[PDB]
């Protein structure tokens, strides 16, 4: 699609077999969605924003589909406001900036 | 232009005849730029993000040229540790998510 920004650019993304809303962000280098339970391993770890840090956990290598297109990698889950979708998997599904 | 998202999309960006360097993001609803002494009139604000929130001050109608393209709206100025141009700008300059 061309998605323009007057709105919060969310879209529908399908994990671990459940429907989630997410917000695409081009200025997050990770993904970082709310707390939930995937199946997998995983690594205690610390990222980072306005306002300072926050502990989450990181699940390696993760299916994940974004409006139809698939994409494999990092998820972080942790106690955040919005399920973010970052750079790591924006890049995957082809995703570019246009003006 | 068409940016990729590879690295962080960094551009230049004018404001008040200096330039910076700011992040393009589609996830901010706001614009957020590092401490600066601006003239104006302002108003004390509190934003959030990952980890909590932080107190800024809000400047309206103050221009920013993005690529050389203008934009004139509200910027919040605080100790950011990067300038962010969010979606109150970037529709300004009619920037799309492409995918
Ligand atoms: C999500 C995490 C992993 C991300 N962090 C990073 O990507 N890094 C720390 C890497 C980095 C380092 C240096 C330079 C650039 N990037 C982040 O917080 N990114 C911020 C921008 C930022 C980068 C570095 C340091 C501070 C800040 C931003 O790109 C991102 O869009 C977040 C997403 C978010 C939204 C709501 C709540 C929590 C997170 N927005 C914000 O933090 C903005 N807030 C909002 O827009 N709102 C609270 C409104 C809102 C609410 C709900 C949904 C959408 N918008 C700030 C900038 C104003």
């Amino acid at each position: 699609p061309q998605i323009t920004l007057w709105q919060r650019p969310l879209v529908t993304i399908k994990i671990g077999g459940q429907l989630k809303e997410a917000l695409l962000d081009t200025g997050a280098d990770d993904t970082v969605l709310e707390e939930m339970s995937l199946p997998g391993r995983w690594k205690p770890k610390m990222i980072g924003g306005i306002g300072g840090f926050i502990k989450v956990r990181q699940y390696d290598q993760i299916l994940i589909e974004i409006c139809g297109h698939k994409a494999i990698g990092t998820v972080l889950v942790g106690p955040t406001p919005v399920n973010i979708i970052g750079r790591n998997l924006l890049t995957q599904i082809g995703c570019t900036l246009n003006f």
